[PDB]
């Protein structure tokens, strides 16, 4: 049987299955590359990362390559059902219709870890945020001895997985994809460069040419954000603590400034440099820190400025002081108006106010549609390709004197990375050259790769 | 001890070093930050890196931090005739000759090691040719009782150092200054970008907007060259063997093409796509391979095409065939003109000819000054920090029991690297903010300590 | 009695006015500067422009200067009920009905000029499309003996006015804005630059980095269209019929290619450059001519191409051929996909389909919100300033000696266009330098301008 | 006869003529099609256009198209050494003085019209400097009745030609070519974009990325200049006095500021805005005015500033203030140090100085080569067609009554300029589409005639 949200939905976004796969070539490419050859024939995966319209392509690719899966929703949104119902009518069992709240979602996890009540025959494990990893070790240690390997897609998981192997209660070698080059550059730098200036201009519907903006942090996301703003003709400034990133911002062609006098923050009203902040129309935070937009910073700001964030946490901007002492008003289904005069009793004609695109939540999710289909494709192919290396080694069948030697968390090998890069290049229409045997011996490389060392910095 | 190429040219060199000083922030940022406490007093330094308009600042900085030195040059032809006399004008000695002979090359290299007639108690040696770090062991293995470390800037000598570490004949620890980010970003990416189209236009004065050019390789130099071409209004094509670099090119808004039909290189003219090459205005090679531009590429080019090379290797373009078959002719004291009519007896104004810029060697050989003072600062800065770290950790004065743990090659720690950029960012007029105690403990790094892990690629 | 259909929507309608007026510094500056003098005291005005939001702001603007207006719509589709009811509650009846049978179009035009039972005083006429201007010359000519002036903003209206002046049936002087500088530059070049890449992403969500597009037409609209796609990361090509404009395309960085063999079209399929059309992804048409994208262009396109028109009407792309051979399918009320397989049905999994955006009609204002408020600001400021200057001369009471002498159709004085520009720059926060009395005569112009000749090309 | 310093320079001059010959598609495609038919058969042309190696092909095609030509240099310094001999070897008399004095070329003017003392019976003047036109009526009023066509180059000549027409002193038709389309956007817009960064880098060798510059004026030269700095990673501000071009600058991504508070210049130190002049380090003056950069902003400028000029005279920047209190020093042939300390106290270790490149004169022609050959191809091909069009009208053969109305001063017709553009494009490899007869009437034109109205701004 099967239960996700309902049955009849087949035409809302289900047609995007054809559209997205045509816009995401790497998954459609490697499927033709491995036909007849079935590298994953007999693998049992459960699988849970982020259910979307552009996520079922992973399930289709694993099904084509011979894997066996049973999908359950992860978090935040259980049913992005735009094409979830098509899975069940095809034959794949999918369970997501639950008692819909965020305090019970373990009941969504409980149904993917097992089939009938006995723990499943899992040999590789597919989960994003580790929401599945502790369940095996803390609750159901029985099946766990048969697992060849596991993989995950965030720092929130690998952090414990490294600690949870340090104590020795991890019994399974793990593979981390977050260090793959085609994932780091795609998901972080490029995903924002398309989504950000779109998301800003959908809610405000304002003109961005000729205005001045501030960007907090110049990490991996800061580069893409600054590129997206500069390509529209804005005047962009950058705030940073890392000297290397400040160097790379100066070289790239940006001005770096400090939101505080001399970069020293002490909480006093005499420390915030009002002159610079009194002429800024936009501030965006990228840092993965806490309380980066101080309250005293936020009250010396220029009239009618715009507040935004693309970071991770809800306390990048001091919203605790924001949801108090000042009034709130909704103008559109996703943007808000806040008055600086006082707690309550604002006038319609008043001049003093600000605007908040997503309060403290990420703008590209509340005001946009996440990431485009092509950019995020450079990571789901790593998802389907990491299982290849794990399923070929049969870790659960090795002798004890051999298992103890090769139990470790590892990074994806660079040959699979080159293969996925080539397959996603061939979708654009490019042609890759090849080296004659005389040239290879001169450079010291094989013909089928890899071409670069592990210490290389792409 | 004033045995210099010419003694009367100091002032001009000094005056030109003044502007470099104005354009290299870190060399005096350190000289002002660490002044007074004298961290490098008592050290003995002998080095041979080419004496030019920018290495004098390094030499002056090391002698300014309190040490005493005697100097020589690796390459005699790399000696600058002006600034060499500036060293001769003071008590600091030098052996910067221009004898034009390789017989005296080994005499000048040898003269560094000895005091005058017995070898010097060198605490360290810094090298760029790799000849010094070998002559300590081939010919004079008795000073090593007084050495503390070695420094190397070049590649192909670090390979020798690694092989020698496995050989076991070394007695000295080694610092790999090459792998610094401030070293990598400046020389590879930034340096080529500023000087490539500059040199092209200096050499040929050709209008570049509207042309179509093909770039071989998309490495660091390839990235520095593609943007420098495209910013001028040129349509750029890119070729590559590595799928990752080709993908990076595709996401930047380029086209990936192959000189061969389906990318397979057979050598015969029937395996060559002459359709593409009949409308290409420029061919530049950025790689470090061998025979990249094969003899049958340049036989089927369009008339009046431009060929040049920007990689270090001297045989990436087949000039042997051009010497074998076709005539040569000089248009300017640096540029040459090649006729395809035959070996000799070229016509006065025949239309079938090519143009070659610098005999297929480095475009920086005689057309441009190479890099400005502000870009090579990423290399000169780390050299003094390596010795600041090395001098205090006294390997020689350490007891023999504990010395066995210090034989290795060290990549410069990230903490020292961050100090270098803070001087360069501060020289541009920017400001770097600080961390409150709440924020530092929140992410896991101290207020003053390093910020990024070692797996993080910038 | 005012008649705006849902008359109880005024309270909801007035909401968006308070936030829109802050994004047009020009009209607010006109209200702030010319208050107290009451420039338009006693000047009754008839009007026809459509009403969405900002024309209501203009209505609020000129009535603040002492004027009186009656009003109706022009475009039939631009009948946002919310802005009209706001002004109706603000104090003057409005007649913002839709076309219906086009009699209520005339009836609302009728009531704009006709009271309960008689025509009555009227001085200014502010039309959009020349619909009322015909009615004054025809129908009711006895009222023209008191009519004071006419203002129009379309290029099809200036041609009719000049043709009318040739015949001599014109009776009252007229002023036209479309040939002005700020109006044309903000409407044509800018705006489409801002709006095109916004409209493409809203309807398709596709990635734009590293992709190929073809643009036909390189006029004023097409020049702004091309830059919108370039900054997003496409490789675009320009097709042009006029030798002068194609010269700028090559000098801008775009290769100029023709869709036909040697550019000669003769009605045969063997006359097209087939090697080019089987490689394009995006087509944008920016002409005003019939059959610029002929039936052979589409029949040789690459599969999965997206087409857009920002030109004139459904004659540039041969939709007539497309609606007797090819079937249509709906996706969402922005886009369609059109199958080249045939007419009698289709299968959803085919690859030979074509993507259509805002079928056969303008896209930048069809699948988007059009130009933002800051760009429409300059266009609306010209007409309200025209009614000012066209009032002092007092045409209606001039004697016959001068009444027939001043009958002319003319573009705005250049000084008025510079007054509009000053308020726009002060909106962004810029500062304009002043000329000292020893520095303005060198150019030959007074301190207050205008500083440019009538034949200058900006 | 010949005033060349040495006649032995022609041998390599012809070869350099050949190598520069391939860079001008227009001057060769005009002959390449007009050959066979003789449009200038018997046309005795007298010319004084600036002779250079690129104009060698101009002279050669003009004499190969049927005309006979005598030459001179109406500017003392506008001469390239090789071309004079390289074209005198063919038998064409050239009187260009390499002695470079005033009265010597003044003598050469009066012998440029004398065959042997009997004036040359020429029918036309291809004038460049206008002094010939002055002495036509001033020195020998006898040839006013002989010649029947004049074409001139500089706007300082039309400033006399088109207003002295008021009395009909020269009853001869003349055509002005400066306002032509293919010249209005070749010499000024794209030339500066190509040449400005090369000019600054050849003299300074600085690293442009990361610096802060200020460009004053936003004309065509200003529009071209700004992009050449933005593309080099520079952050720059734009100031102006004309509101409309400032409005354009706001849309191009530049911030508008003023060196004086509120924009009012009152001639005292209390008005200079010290906030921004303490951080800018490069000045480019792109406007033709006096005291655009007066003394106060020079006294308040930062130490590391570089002063550049792209105007015409030495009045845009106050050079007189420099010489009477500040001493000058040279380090590069056209780079100077402006020591702000004063006359005496000349210390070398100073940080208080400025960098002035071309003494305040036009920097581009003082520090770099100048315009490329392809850019100059469009600027020179117009004179040929102007002379030809004045030949095909034959003013001297018309009856005297009809000669009264044929007298007029009119700009070049549009069709000739369109043909120039067509010839220029095909040198880039572009292909232009032809109009079919049905679409020709829809716009309302013929299939080869002019397509744009006479007042259309491109
Ligand atoms: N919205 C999305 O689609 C999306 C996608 C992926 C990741 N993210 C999130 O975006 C966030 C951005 O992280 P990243 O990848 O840029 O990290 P990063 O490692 O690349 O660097 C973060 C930057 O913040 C800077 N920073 C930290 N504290 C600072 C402070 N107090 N002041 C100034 N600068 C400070 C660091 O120096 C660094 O430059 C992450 O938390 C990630 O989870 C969002
Ligand atoms: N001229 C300069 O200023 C300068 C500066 C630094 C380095 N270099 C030299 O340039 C060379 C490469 O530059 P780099 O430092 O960026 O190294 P790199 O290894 O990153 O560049 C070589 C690139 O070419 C690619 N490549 C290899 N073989 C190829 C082939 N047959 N066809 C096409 N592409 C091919 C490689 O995959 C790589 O992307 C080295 O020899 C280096 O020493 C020159
Ligand atoms: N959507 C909007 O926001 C908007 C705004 C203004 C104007 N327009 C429309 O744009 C058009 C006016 O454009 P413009 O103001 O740039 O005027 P324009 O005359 O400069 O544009 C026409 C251009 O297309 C070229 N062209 C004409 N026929 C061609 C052909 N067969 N092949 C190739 N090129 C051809 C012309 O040479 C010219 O360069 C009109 O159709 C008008 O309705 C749309
Ligand atoms: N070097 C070259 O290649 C070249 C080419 C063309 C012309 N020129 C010469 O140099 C000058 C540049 O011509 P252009 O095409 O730039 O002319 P332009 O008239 O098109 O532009 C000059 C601009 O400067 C503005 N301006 C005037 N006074 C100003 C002031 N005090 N401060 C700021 N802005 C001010 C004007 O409003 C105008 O917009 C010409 O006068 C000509 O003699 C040089």
């Amino acid at each position: 049987d099967y239960k996700v949200a309902d049955i009849t939905l087949a035409a809302w976004g289900r047609r995007e299955l054809i559209i997205a796969e045509s816009e995401m070539p790497a998954l459609m490419g490697l499927r033709r590359k491995y036909a007849g050859q079935q590298p994953l024939k007999g693998a049992k995966i459960l699988g849970c990362i982020h259910m979307t319209i552009q996520t079922g392509v992973l399930i289709e690719t694993l099904v084509a390559l011979g894997a066996e899966v049973r999908w359950s929703s992860c978090n935040i949104f259980s049913t992005q059902d735009q094409a979830a119902a098509a899975i069940a009518a095809a034959g794949i069992p999918v369970f997501a219709w639950k008692g819909e709240t965020e305090e019970e979602y373990e009941w969504c996890i409980e149904q993917t870890i097992l089939k009938d009540g006995q723990p499943w025959d899992a040999n590789m494990v597919l989960d994003d945020g580790g929401d599945l990893t502790e369940i095996l070790h803390k609750k159901y240690p029985q099946m766990l001895e048969r697992i060849h390997g596991i993989t995950e897609e965030t720092t929130t998981g690998v952090h414990r997985l490294l600690d949870m192997l340090k104590n020795g209660t991890l019994k399974v070698p793990a593979i981390n994809v977050n260090d793959s080059v085609t994932k780091s550059k795609n998901d972080n730098k490029y995903g924002c460069r398309h989504s950000l200036n779109d998301a800003i201009k959908r809610g405000t519907d304002h003109l961005l040419s000729g205005k001045q903006a501030l960007v907090i942090g110049y990490g991996d996301v800061g580069k893409g954000s600054s590129q997206s703003l500069r390509q529209e003709g804005m005047i962009v400034k950058v705030a940073e603590v890392d000297p290397i990133c400040a160097m790379q911002a100066c070289m790239d062609g940006f001005e770096v400034v400090s939101p505080y006098k001399n970069g020293i923050n002490d909480g006093t009203e005499a420390s915030i440099d009002a002159a610079l902040l009194g002429k800024i129309d936009l501030i965006v935070t990228t840092t993965g820190n806490v309380n980066v937009c101080d309250a005293n910073m936020l009250k010396a700001l220029k009239k009618r400025a715009v507040v935004c964030n693309i970071g991770h946490f809800d306390n990048e901007i001091d919203t605790a002081f924001m949801r108090k002492n000042w009034a709130w008003e909704e103008v559109k289904p996703q943007v808000h108006k806040i008055h600086r005069t006082g707690k309550d009793g604002f006038d319609a004609h008043n001049d003093d106010y600000l605007i908040l695109l997503a309060e403290g939540r990420l703008v590209n999710l509340g005001n946009a549609t996440g990431h485009p289909s092509r950019i995020m494709d450079g990571s789901f192919a790593n998802q389907v390709l990491a299982q290849i290396h794990l399923f070929e080694q049969k870790y659960a069948d090795l002798p004890a004197a051999e298992k103890a030697k090769r139990l470790s968390v590892e990074v994806l090998p660079k040959k699979l990375d080159e293969e996925v890069a080539l397959e996603m290049v061939k979708g654009f229409g490019g042609v890759v050259t090849q080296l004659t045997p005389k040239q290879a011996e001169y450079i010291g490389v094989s013909v089928e790769g890899p071409f670069k060392p592990d210490t290389y910095r792409y």
